[PDB]
């Protein structure tokens, strides 16, 4: 089981979730993010083991990520499984904001709305050894 699962927005943050999973590799971390080391068998199994299994949950806040979590009370979408299996497991939560605007906590189903109340780490283009240290310092 890996160290950090990486949960990010596919369309807008699949960039900096992989710049994340090689900073954090290189700090000694094992990352699982799905484009890399997903590997056979039923993908929701394996996506909800893998989250099950990692004792830090980076969540890549990227510009909407959140968009298709919201009205999503069958819970169809990845990024608000990824997160609901997260905050169930209580999982260490560590939420990276790149240039994201946090939505009203009301407007985000019942069963995420606390991943607002978790520290997050702002990215910094200008001082991305910084982010990736204060990462670390987050992770456990």
């Amino acid at each position: 089981t890996p160290d950090v699962f990486i949960s990010y927005r596919r369309n807008s943050g699949s960039q900096l979730a992989s710049l994340l999973k090689v900073h954090l590799q290189l700090h000694g971390f094992s990352v699982f993010i799905d484009v890399e080391k997903l590997e056979a068998g039923k993908f929701e199994d394996k996506l909800i083991q893998s989250v099950m299994g990692a004792r830090n949950f980076v969540l890549v806040l990227s510009p909407g990520a959140l968009d298709k979590c919201m009205q999503d009370h069958d819970c169809k979408d990845w990024v608000h499984k990824e997160i609901v299996t997260a905050l169930s497991c209580g999982k260490n939560i560590v939420p990276i904001i790149d240039g994201f605007e946090w939505p009203e906590p009301q407007v985000l189903p019942e069963d995420m709305q606390a991943v607002l109340t978790f520290n997050g780490i702002k990215w910094s283009a200008e001082y991305q050894e910084a982010t990736i240290e204060k990462i670390i310092r987050f992770l456990q």
